[PDB]
């Protein structure tokens, strides 16, 4: 076919919808992949309600930062996969070519933004598509014959909280205390990693009695409510000494407050959740002596093939609801008023 | 029949219409009563209806419904060709028959009905919405056979309009060729019916709404992509930068308009069927490609009327319908307003 | 035909039914898989619905919607009866089918089917809103031939459920005897015309609106008073002060089930279809007429569901429809539940 | 095992033989049933004795319309009974879907004849063998522990004079009275259920002395010998006021004629058996006003479940000689001389 459908945002302040565009070729060193599973997340609501004011360009632009699928068509020159192969679309592209490149941690490209290298869905074409085009081979990651609807989320629910545990996993051995504030989305994936990967206990911090409970499920070993008296409520749990790590996947003023009350000496708080304005402050007595912050970005290729490893070990569920292309702005609609159980999923 | 009958009218400027109770007319020489089946409702009522009473001359009290069915009730004095019971749809816009327009099937662009004061039913003479109405003249009445009254009404307007459009420039619309429908409300909808029965052309829809886009598809449109700043280079974008043979904009807005001449292809065509109140396409050098000419078409012909009916009644036009009654007149405008009909309103006496 | 289809659904307590995409069922042995060509929703899909959470134990995820009909998809193994098209309603109180009352034909009230957890297509089951649904036996499907499946999906409950009714006691409803029929809404109006089509009793009808009353007169209804607490004298001023033969009550409120006690004859019949919770006849002496049984029926049964179908057929039976998409359902199940639907709403994949 | 014995009508004007055929193996929706008695009914001859014009049931034909058995294997998707319950056989099977099988009498299907639909031992598979299959569960009905050789006759001999009297059951009041002739195979259960579900007076009319005996026995209020003196006897009986049923379980001219004397206005005239060309002469002033005559057929399965029911509480005895298979062509030679007690019953 000639042309595809794709599911764009054309203008700003207006819903996605789905529109007919040329069906792309590969050039030389690209793939061309028929999608087969395309993630939707609060990132994508977070890009779409951003205001006119700050708008340069970008529109219109194919949606999809969550991309897998099936090889198509090998542009010229590239080897190393066939027609067929499944594979998912690693997000965060970089140049390939810088320091950070070169070590794998192409999410922290030096290069990316000067060369207007912009992740699929999030200035480049995305996944929610019919086709979709893979600038490099080294952006795709190899699924084999896991459910492409269940591989979509781990492109970004499982790689993002699967780097930020990383940042700092020598820390969480046996002893060692996990807080998890926000036990949904990323945080809910981020439990079942934690308790793969280490031995740290895990304590899961929400405000929903619900996401809570399920919490416990996956291997949340306590379980607090978030708000005035989760601090206190934390260090309860740990003793006076507080907690390891502290993995803010809200994101707002009030969680980060929090992360700072009950942060340990020498620990660490990574900040997942985006909350416009909202920011840990890190001066003397203001924060425990030795306790580092950080706002990780998404993760790196050989994490996104870790991830994977543990998802087709069966270490990794994450409930999906599936739409089809056409409902991919029905499905926006339902994100945005929290009536999607578990994560989005549109099939093409 | 009674004495009396109910029709929905428009009575004072501002207000909404209303039901009431008025004598059942009687055809005088050469007119027909019919007893109507279906009266449909469309959006040009509510553009009449909002009409700012300082422009206000004449014209009330006015039974509205200028998408007429029915079956010949009472035949006038003189008046042969139909029978009673025959079903018929009324050709809305009434001409005088006897100007050179006239004479050539053209009854909508007679260039006398204004000085003699010939307006269609339901836009300044009494319309559909009632138990009964009178037909001036029997050549203002198509047959319509067994074809549902429901089906019939909307496409007096809905379906002649478009159709008129699209004939005026049909020879242009070979195979190989694209025509761009904007909107796809009820007119452009069954537009690209239209286009696909009589026509090879490649049909491309551009509107607001996602759903309206998944109907275009549905009813033949082979592509459509959203209206807005980027319409025009989705649509070169799937014709390889060419531009489209035809543009026909049932929107009729500024925005839309200028849409239509980024793509409209040089020697092609622009129909500007939709109303704005001041809206207008710019025709000048280097402000339109050369050979493309613009026009802003009006209802349809008699012969077009005929051609619709012969389209529906061999099944290549569907429209969705909400029936509704006359008592609920009144509410199937307010419902009209606030956008929650999609479609045709069509009352059924 | 498509490894997953689109479905509305409810999936959570207190919170709207929405759009799913779930897998195409594939029909096992003595199954049966159609293609929905109509699914009509009721009020009784809101008062299911409406249920509060604590008396919640199993029903979710629940694909809505009991009156369904569609045509043959597929047969499953050893499936005979039917061929692949054939139009077909579905028959909605399933039973066990081999308890005495199954045997008999009374599915609706088969003495087994809730210990076997046998319940109706989309009140347990999954239903009709869907592009396909599964029937769990031949026997649950009822040919229509070319009738309008928009027509057909309504009737098997606002026509069956009626009809049901009436016929439990259609043999007192002899040349001058009497009728009441308490609510003209969905269920009503069709009773009306019921009643007209399959007995010569006179039919009173009892509403509250005004515009109620004029159209129980049109569908059949020889006399129309106003529903409150003159109803029960109004009515003995037409009968005389005799009593009715039947009182069919389809509002069920406590005060419509009273004014039926004070005007159902002696060796008469009241029959409590509409549902209102609480509501209930008081059956004893002095506060009923003697031998005036009174009961609730549930449904119908399979041969009364055939009854109704040919009735449709033969153009005894009308009940307004407005139709919606399948993205629409949510949507239409909002209309429903602020009463804005006159007749029935039905869902057209 | 791969065969089984079966009585067979293998060509016209031979006896029925005991012959090995494979052991059938139940389809999808069928129901596949260890034999425990068959019984044989003079039916059965009557078909055997059909020229070959008439016959239109198909050779090899297995024989035996009266069957019960146990649930040996169960067809794909058949739930409704487990291996090992005790089970009747609706004899005659219909399409199910007319409007005369929605109200429950299958016994008067308008479509089986159209689809070839046929009952066991009369064009379909009998019962008289090892093994038989039932096309559909809802031909089934539970006997619990009643005794299969006491329950095969339940399934004819009961369920047609059954359903003959539930045709007009409502006008066997107290005050009524029924004449019953032939008060043999069948006629001996119609007067057994005749005083269970009816307080009518039961008059027997039959040619043999032994039988008006038995008939007193389960019942019958008063006898009276079979021949022209029989109309005489029956008025003499009930003054002249007449019967206000007989149900003619013989079916020749002259038991017909005998009906048509004493039947009293408004009263029924039921013709259960059959003998060629017999046949009553309903018009005015050869019949009383309003009495309704008619030949029924077999019976509905709500019926069949109520005679099951009778039987279950003790009100229906059924005499009965039992076969082995291997005797069963001996049976129908028996039963041919008429020198069988009540109802033969094979035993597999
Ligand atoms: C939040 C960002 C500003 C980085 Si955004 C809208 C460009 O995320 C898209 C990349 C996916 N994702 C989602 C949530 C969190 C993160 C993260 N903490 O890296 C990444
Ligand atoms: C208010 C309108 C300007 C649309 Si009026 C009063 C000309 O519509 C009545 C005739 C019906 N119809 C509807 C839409 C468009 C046209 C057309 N382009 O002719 C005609
Ligand atoms: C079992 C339910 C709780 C869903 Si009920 C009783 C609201 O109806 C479902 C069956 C349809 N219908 C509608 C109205 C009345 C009746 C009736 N009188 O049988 C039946
Ligand atoms: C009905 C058939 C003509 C095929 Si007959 C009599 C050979 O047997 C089949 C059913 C067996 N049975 C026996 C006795 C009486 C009756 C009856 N009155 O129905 C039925
Ligand atoms: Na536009
Ligand atoms: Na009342
Ligand atoms: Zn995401
Ligand atoms: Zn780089
Ligand atoms: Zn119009
Ligand atoms: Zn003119
Ligand atoms: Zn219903
Ligand atoms: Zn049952
Ligand atoms: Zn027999
Ligand atoms: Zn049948």
């Amino acid at each position: 076919g000639s042309h595809m459908k794709a599911v764009q945002y054309t203008e700003i302040g207006s819903e996605p919808v789905v529109v007919d565009i040329p069906t792309p070729t590969p050039g030389p060193g690209e793939i061309l992949l028929k999608v087969t599973a395309a993630g939707l997340c609060h990132s994508d609501i977070f890009v779409m309600d951003m205001p006119a004011a700050q708008y340069a360009y970008g529109l219109p632009l194919t949606l999809g930062h969550e991309g897998v699928g099936t090889v198509a068509e090998l542009g010229e020159g590239v080897t190393g996969f066939g027609v067929g192969d499944a594979v998912a679309v690693y997000g965060p592209w970089g140049c390939g070519a810088c320091h950070a490149c070169a070590r794998g941690r192409e999410n922290y490209c030096t290069r990316a933004a000067d060369l207007g290298i912009t992740p699929p869905g999030l200035g480049s074409p995305g996944s929610m598509a019919e086709y979709m085009i893979v600038d490099s081979a080294r952006h795709l990651v190899p699924i084999g014959d896991l459910d492409p609807v269940a591989a979509a989320p781990l492109t970004d629910a499982g790689l993002t909280p699967y780097h930020a545990i990383s940042r700092v996993l020598p820390l969480l051995g046996p002893g060692s205390t996990a807080v998890v504030i926000g036990v949904g989305g990323l945080g809910h994936v981020g439990i079942q990693i934690l308790r793969a990967v280490s031995a740290a206990r895990v304590i899961a911090v929400d405000l929903d009695d619900d996401r809570l409970a399920l919490a416990r499920e996956v291997g949340a070993d306590a379980a607090v409510k978030s708000g005035a008296g989760a601090a206190d409520a934390i260090r309860e749990l740990t003793g006076g000494q507080g907690a390891t790590a502290v993995f803010d996947f809200v994101g707002a003023q009030s969680t980060i407050d929090t992360a700072q009350q009950v942060v340990a000496v020498d620990g660490h708080i990574s900040v997942v959740g985006i909350h416009a304005g909202a920011h840990a402050k890190v001066g003397f007595f203001m924060i425990p002596f030795g306790a580092s912050v950080v706002t990780p970005y998404w993760g790196t290729r050989s994490e996104l093939m870790e991830v994977v490893a543990l998802a087709r070990a069966g270490r990794l569920d994450i409930h999906t609801e599936t739409f089809t292309l056409d409902e991919g702005p029905a499905a926006y609609r339902r994100l945005r008023e929290g009536s999607i159980r578990g994560r989005g999923v549109v099939v093409p």
